[PDB]
């Protein structure tokens, strides 16, 4: 019964719970370098992507996205032909690059090869736990008949996870279980892991293959995002902070006076029409994109000029964090 | 010797708050799950709950419902002898199905105890607020001279040296829990307690050496808290609080704001006694829930989606293989939740 | 060869409070209410029940003092007035039944002269209360007193250390008072960012009071009555409570009504209201509770039901075999009505 | 190899509300203290407490009446470099009293330094959010070069590693804090920061192996942090946010919903130049000598307790005890 020994011995940590702690620095923010690659085939200049919701990304939050240096992962919800519509129409609009959603299903071969076809970058095999035989299996079978096609598979949580899909032909991993805000996994089933201690778990076993780890969920500041990324991700995904954007899908509801947009999980009752790990909300209307990226990658800027980081590369190799208790972040005045 | 001097602060414990379970590998999905629990040789649960035996909670009418899901209901004790063993009657009589009733350690308690296996009980619940102490213990020796074949729940505990008691008089089942109750004040105004997921894990710890199945009582109010417990050695979990609102619990449906509201209180509640006092209960009010059915589909729904996640393909593989992370109070905590209008009637 | 051993040791002690910790349940067939609470101060001092009410001019005077005394507790005295009352007020509790009773002096050049009048209104016990017990002033005063009047019962603090304690020891205290800045009126750790958790101060305390066993008082920090028990449970024969006792029929001060509420006035001695009669005490407002009685009931059945579970049948007992468990934040968390 | 990626979540931090200060054995009665200190044979002050080289905090009117309470008063840069000068001289002639005036690490920063220099300052600060850079060694190496005796304080820093480089730049003082103040926004909009205690102590660590001291600056919202601070290695203190509601601050009294308020905004926040301040508003406390008395009034009750009769003891033997929020928890 070793198993029964080690039930309490691991231990977490969230955003909130650290600091990157300044470091030797000769680089200055507006002359270091935010881009990224994920492949051959996948260079991003911002590492920003947008999350495969129907109230995140459509054609236009991929074209706007793609416009910035980032990334938009076209939702499933929706029907084969309109999604390789919406990817053949991102990729005209001057050969930029789009991503799209994949679920594990039946159909999901006769979807990819739809959307190979409207020569997406990128597909997302994405489900809730994605350390399972039948994902597993999946990604053998769309890497066997596609071995050039960039491949994204989650979500994970753990390194033995990260592990089982890197040999089943993902050649990029999705990290998170339970930290998304719209997500009440933890809540209904008690599963999940702190996202700064599963970035950096699933980055160490992925660091030996040289396989990008994508961060999804759980960020509100563009200083959780600096912190994903000294943690070890690559590359950051957004839901919340996209939804109240302008080029998202859906319009702008108006509520006394204050503009809204909705946001939902794409496990809550009204993406889905098995209890739901998924909720409705409403978001503020943020205005335009560039708006939103452009406090992000300044954000980020200045964490890595406060680290010495002239690339991603150093930041997440060299970049040290401090542990503190929840007093010491009530320390980060009536504001006007 | 100064070794009980030093020791004074070395344990840690940990609540529910305090961990998330962790993803493993799954080829098995949620529906395919076995959710079926063997208490004892002759009593089997086809769900891990028990509704607990308390006046607002459960009676006759809660224990039908009950068993119908696959559970088991606890009959209260705060009645006479002869109208409890009517209401264990009137289960068996609606299709033989199991039910429990609470027995006090009392003089009346043979007595009691008597009228509810000529009422042909599965199983009788001896509960005091604590249970590590002799006058229960031989209490629960004597039940077992007299009726070897009955199933006993005996508690409350919260160390493995109150469990390996308990097993040692004759107890099948041990019930864990000193004040994690919604409704309990014992670690305010006694001071004492130990946080229910440490208690289930030590009592669990000792009574798997005798194969003796542990309840968690208490504490409960999501789902994801009851795959914590069942997670950390519990076999079944106990419920009062998310049982309370519901239609089939005993108690009129009160009209406040326009909803509607049950009564939930303490055992050792002020007003739970009267029917110079140190309570150690407190009387509260749970808002209507409707059908038992509903609530226990979506308890049920967080429990399979949990095993899921764990690749337990029963409750048995949860016991003994699932893996807790600990976080701090920064990892237990933008969009605005829209929650829709409510139901006055 | 220069120690670097103050500068590296600076931020290793860490420290527990009542909120931090629960008891442990043990093997116990004593039920709560057949449980010793007779406390034992010294020959001259014993004690129905382990209750002390603070030396504050909100809370303890004559009629206080009084109903302590005959629950089976004892009244402090407060010496915010001349010695001539402060003697009266101690004679009036002494005559009315042949009750036990305090008086509170502090280190001051008139100190000695208040210390006879008290002694001769037959006073069972003397506190020598100052902010901070560890002084060099504090220890040469008791032992001032200690060689004039060698059968008075002194209590000496307030100390927050192992250190400290040992010192008042060797001065000649009975017993020791222990507490810096857990007070619900105190702004001593605000002010000065001073002060020692209680319950790992009063451990550390009686740890060291327990070489020549003299008991340790453990004084504020309890705003419930399982706190109390933690307090005993963690080395202290005796708590001492002012805020639990401030809002009580007995209390020196009468009734305001706030927002057609019953309250009374409770303040820190070091409040600025106090002292004209920098502060590290401030004023309050506390609700009015009726009579003493029913609060000891409760502090008194709550100790009993803390016993009962530690299968402690006197103060002894849980004193040297209780256990704690440390817990978290989320550990310390229905429509109640 | 694998050191640096281990290496990641290792370090702990402590800030203000971490810990308590052990009280010690007493000689000294509070009124007997000495909170006097030295930064430097040029410089010394009667209290410890730097007011804030910001432009809500501290002109030429706060920076004499610091001084005249025992402080040092350090003149913002957002103005003209004679409009500074001429603030500077104002507070010289005011009676020969202590002023400095803060830098900014540009081009025109050695042109400033001389109008501030032909003023007799006696202290500048170059003030940076990243003070571990090459720019700021660079400038102190040159500024140190040309005026050999001129008082610099150089931050801020967070590290030892940073304060050495800074003292073998040529810093005399060596200021200290990378999140801690009230209207920054650092720790949320780019994830760095190091809890003050931790900062302070570990900057003094290495900073008393050259007998050169530190400033504690931002973070103090009560006397007993200021005791806390000073107690980890720090010598000095700088205020910004409980200097602003003052009088002799900068502007003048404003009202919001018919309360008495003085603006307080950050140097990196949209008005006194993304953002990593913010701006806001606090009560009008009064005036300067009142918020001071309670200041050092909280300093002589803690080196009471802590036993030290001058700051130097309480920097080398003052003990702390770390606890948790429920130990950091009557209608007042
Ligand atoms: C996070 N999440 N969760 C859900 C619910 C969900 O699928 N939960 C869930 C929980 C637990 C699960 O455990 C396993 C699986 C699984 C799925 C799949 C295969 C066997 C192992 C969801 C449902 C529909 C659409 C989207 C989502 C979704 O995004
Ligand atoms: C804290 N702070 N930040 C700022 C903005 C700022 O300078 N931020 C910033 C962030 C991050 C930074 O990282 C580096 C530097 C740097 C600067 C400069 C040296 C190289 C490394 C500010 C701007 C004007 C006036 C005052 C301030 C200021 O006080
Ligand atoms: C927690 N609690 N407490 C009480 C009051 C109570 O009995 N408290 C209490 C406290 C402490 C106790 O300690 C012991 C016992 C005991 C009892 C009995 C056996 C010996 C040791 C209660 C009363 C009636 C019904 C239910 C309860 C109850 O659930
Ligand atoms: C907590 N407290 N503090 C105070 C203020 C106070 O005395 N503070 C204080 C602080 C620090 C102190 O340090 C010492 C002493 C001392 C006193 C006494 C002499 C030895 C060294 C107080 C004053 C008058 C009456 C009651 C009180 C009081 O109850
Ligand atoms: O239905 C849901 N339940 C739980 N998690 C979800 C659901 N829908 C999306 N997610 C995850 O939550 C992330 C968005 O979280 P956010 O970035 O914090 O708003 C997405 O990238 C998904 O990985
Ligand atoms: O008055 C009481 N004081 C303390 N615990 C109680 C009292 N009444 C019932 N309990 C326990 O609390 C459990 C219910 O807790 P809940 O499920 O969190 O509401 C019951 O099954 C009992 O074990
Ligand atoms: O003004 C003061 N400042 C700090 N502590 C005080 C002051 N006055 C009384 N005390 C202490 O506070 C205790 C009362 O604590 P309470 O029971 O929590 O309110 C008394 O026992 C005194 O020792
Ligand atoms: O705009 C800003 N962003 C971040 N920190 C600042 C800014 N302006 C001033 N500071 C720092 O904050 C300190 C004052 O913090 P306070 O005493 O908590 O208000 C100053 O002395 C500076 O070191």
């Amino acid at each position: 019964n070793a198993m029964w020994e080690s039930k309490f011995v691991k231990e977490g940590l969230t955003f909130d719970d650290v600091l990157l702690v300044p470091a030797k620095s000769d680089v200055l923010p507006r002359e270091v370098s935010v881009k990224t690659v994920l492949s051959e085939s996948l260079q991003l200049n911002i590492p920003l992507i947008s999350a495969g919701m129907d109230t995140v990304t459509e054609a236009d939050m991929a074209i706007a996205m793609a416009r910035q240096g980032g990334l938009g992962i076209i939702h499933k919800n929706m029907s084969i032909e309109q999604q390789a519509e919406q990817v053949d129409k991102v990729k005209r609009s001057g050969g930029l690059l789009v991503g799209a959603a994949v679920g594990v299903t039946a159909d999901a071969m006769t979807r990819i090869d739809a959307l190979v076809k409207a020569s997406v970058d990128a597909i997302v095999l994405d489900t809730a736990h994605g350390h399972s035989q039948g994902v597993i299996d999946k990604v053998k079978e769309v890497r066997a008949k596609y071995p050039s096609l960039n491949i994204i598979a989650g979500n994970v949580a753990t390194a033995e996870a990260t592990k089982a899909l890197i040999e089943a032909g993902a050649n990029v991993v999705k990290v998170g279980i339970g930290p998304g805000s719209i997500c009440t996994t933890r809540v209904v089933a008690g599963v999940g892991v702190p996202q700064l201690t599963a970035v950096y778990d699933c980055a160490t076993e992925a660091r030996k293959h040289g396989i990008p780890v994508i961060a999804d969920g759980g960020i509100k500041y563009s200083g959780d995002m600096v912190k994903a990324l000294a943690a070890g991700a690559h590359v950051v995904m957004l839901g919340s902070m996209f939804a109240g954007v302008a080029e998202s899908p859906g319009e702008t509801e108006i509520y006394q006076g204050r503009q809204f947009k909705v946001y939902r999980g794409m496990g809550s009752v009204g993406a889905m029409e098995l209890v739901p790990e998924g909720i409705e909300g409403r978001v503020p209307y943020k205005g335009p994109l560039a708006d939103t990226v452009h406090q992000l990658v300044g954000g980020l800027r200045a964490g890595m000029g406060y680290c010495g980081a002239q690339d991603l590369e150093f930041l997440r190799e060299n970049a040290q964090f401090i542990r503190m208790s929840g007093a010491g972040l009530l320390e980060s005045v009536q504001i006007t």
